DNA sequence: TGTCCCCCGCGTTTTAACCGCCAAGGGGATTACTCCCTAGTCTCCAGGCACGTGTCAGATATATACATCCTGTTCTAGAGCGGCCGCC
């Protein structure tokens, strides 16, 4: 469930941080999905937490 | 005994070693279900062991023959000496 497909970018990435920041998420996934769904823009939210 | 060049003692400046702190995520450790194969027999039989023996490669033997090592003699190169020549 970490495609971005069906949602809006900004409300899943706050959700996203939200389990980033609450330690169930793996970080390298959750890298990999910014990188797969704003085309490496969001290289300033890898350390969010 | 000498030497000289190879290694030690020390000054200086980097450098990565140890420590303080942080997550991570493969991975050690534990628990459980289950499934294969190893524990344990019965019977037997075909490979393995004790016995017996003809035999074929190794050892003894000795003149012959290697075979290299030690030594003697000769060849050739090197240093010392002496005679001859030119110069002051």
């Amino acid at each position: 469930g970490l495609d971005f497909v069906g949602e809006d970018a900004y409300k899943q990435v706050l959700r996203l941080s939200r389990r980033l920041i609450n330690g169930d998420l793996e970080h390298q996934w959750f890298e990999e999905s910014l990188r797969q769904a704003y085309n490496n823009k969001a290289f300033k939210l890898y350390t969010i937490d």
